[PDB]
């Protein structure tokens, strides 16, 4: 475990993370995809061997000894708000199980279902609150990765609000 488990946020490419493992914002088919998923495919292509997994699940594949946790959030274009919210919560619960199983002291994580799976909505708060619900009982240092300067400010504020 980390000595004083923390949340932090950085605005940069998660493929350049300084943590002991990464969470990919994966598609269910283990395809290279776009956005975070394509950055992850470029950096750790070996981790896409048998990475396909259903919505609401996470599947870990090792790139060398570096764990890539493929977490499949719902595409809100296809899911109802209600069913999508349930699957987005479930994906983060499976990430916390994997992070625990791996014994890592730190994890790099993106906000699931906030990009091309958002169904054109702002889901910062929805996705971040499900991340916290899952990860709060883990003792890994969590580093959240984002690309937008105003998202960076809002995530940092939400972390600081809990102290
Ligand atoms: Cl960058
Ligand atoms: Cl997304
Ligand atoms: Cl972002």
């Amino acid at each position: 475990g980390a000595m004083a488990p923390s949340y932090r946020v950085k605005r940069m490419d998660i493929a350049k993370n300084d943590e002991e493992c990464v969470v990919n914002a994966a598609n269910p088919r283990g395809l290279p995809g776009d956005g975070v998923c394509k950055a992850v495919y470029k950096k750790w292509p070996e981790s896409f061997k048998n990475s396909a997994t259903p919505v609401g699940t996470a599947k870990t594949v090792m790139c060398g000894t570096y764990p890539v946790i493929h977490a499949v959030g719902p595409n809100f274009s296809n899911y109802t708000e209600s069913e999508g919210d349930r699957e987005l919560a479930a994906a983060y619960r499976e990430v916390a199980k994997e992070v625990t199983r791996l014994g890592v002291n730190s994890v790099a994580i993106p906000l699931l279902s906030t990009g091309v799976y958002s169904g054109g909505k702002d889901r910062l708060t929805q996705s971040l609150n499900h991340l916290f619900t899952a990860m709060d009982s883990t003792d890994a240092d969590v580093v959240i990765y984002c690309r937008d300067k105003e998202w960076e400010k809002k995530i940092s504020e939400a972390i600081q609000m809990r102290t």
